[PDB]
């Protein structure tokens, strides 16, 4: 919940319909007229918003209840968060399809290579301390024909719009520590969007990890940003 | 739509608010006690999504074994009472239970509320929206019975000068933000001056103590962002 409220507060709620439009571009899942059941892989997970809603997606407009979902993340807490979550809405708790699996993604060594067919990661990739290294891994983890997928915040463009940011980033560690004693949070969530690479050097960093066409989109003029690419 | 008001709690106060409902709930600390046989009618007012209404019942059979006390939850907003009615189900209590109602109608007048029917008054976070806000408390003072308590939980000043100032840079970007990112300008800007416009500690204080409530009080919390504010009828 501690990323679910940042997120909230960061983004004035505004996340939710990043990922809603980051689901409906991506527009995974196993079609009708076929029985290849896809295997996704969401890493980062945390409280699994993207993850679930992957599954759901796939269900409602594909009639798709066989796709496999793999939730990754490096924190324990953060994943039973997920399955807590998961429990409450009595969707996806005990689900053979649905694993939770607590791993570094930098690394994934539980997870096989060329095994995965959609690689999805949401205001995760930000947080690693090697972002290059987790590109490598998604690339490692996926078969030909794998999509690579990343929400994450990124530059904005426009001098004023970024003007205003910048402020919003500077109050944002201050009402932090006097309300909720979370200086160091709010802080290195700041600071971890300020060192991320922009929309084209990611583009370049997802290029040299063996990625092809690639591309990415910029959402609410480049507050955050859909980068993607496909594996050979 | 009510998602949209936990969205602006969370935000204006960066998830905190559950801490001050949690806070509120725990210092009022009603129920009838287990040395006593009388239930005790509630109303909540102003809060038709249930945060506070099943808080507080929930408290009183936790803390006393009490499940027997009434509570009425009203609000003007029909949209917001289909959704503590969506809550109750979803969580498996206070859906079709007698001794919870959801009502429709203004926290000014309370008409469908017969006079002195009521043992505890709350609202919480939606008596700035009232727009006559001694009009509340005097409705509030004539719905409760001798003895009964009102109890609120509401934005107030900021008694920490230096919170103040980081307050008042928080209040000047966020409906910047709020333009910015969520194409909102007006609801952000329209919740900080409403939290501008109320009256602080002393004033509010005083009004609660022009309704006829008697030994009025009020706890800051936070440094006065908000604030516990309470009275006893006679
Ligand atoms: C803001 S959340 C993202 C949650 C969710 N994907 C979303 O978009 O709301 C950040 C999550 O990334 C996880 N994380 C940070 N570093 C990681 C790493 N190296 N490998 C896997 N997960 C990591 C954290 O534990 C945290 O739960
Ligand atoms: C932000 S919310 C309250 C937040 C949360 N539900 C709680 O009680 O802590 C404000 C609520 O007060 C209600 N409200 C506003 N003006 C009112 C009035 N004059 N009478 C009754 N309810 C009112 C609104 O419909 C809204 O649902």
């Amino acid at each position: 919940n501690r990323y679910d409220l940042m997120n909230d507060v960061m983004s004035l709620g505004i996340h939710r319909l990043w990922k809603d439009h980051f689901i409906n571009k991506l527009d995974a899942g196993k079609r009708p007229n076929s029985t290849t059941p896809l295997n996704f892989i969401d890493v980062a997970g945390g409280s699994g918003d993207i993850a679930f809603g992957l599954l759901d997606h796939a269900e409602s407009k594909f009639g798709d209840t066989e796709s496999t979902m793999d939730i990754v993340d490096i924190n324990p807490d953060m994943l039973k968060e997920g399955e807590k979550r998961a429990m409450e809405q009595g969707k996806y708790f005990k689900d053979p399809r649905v694993r939770f699996l607590v791993s570094n993604g930098e690394k994934l060594e539980e997870i096989d290579s060329d095994s995965k067919d959609i690689y999805t990661v949401s205001f995760g990739i930000r947080n690693f301390t090697d972002i290059q290294k987790g590109l490598n891994t998604a690339y490692r983890v996926l078969k030909p024909g794998g999509i690579f997928y990343c929400l994450e915040f990124s530059k904005i463009e426009n001098p004023l719009m970024d003007f205003a940011y910048q402020q919003w980033a500077k109050v944002l560690p201050v009402m932090g520590s006097m309300i909720a004693n979370d200086y160091d949070s709010y802080q290195y969530l700041v600071e971890s969007i300020e060192r991320f690479p922009d929309q084209e050097t990611f583009k370049s960093m997802i290029e040299k990890a063996g990625f092809k066409s690639a591309g990415y989109e910029s959402l609410t003029f480049g507050i955050c940003a859909i980068h993607w690419g496909i594996k050979v």
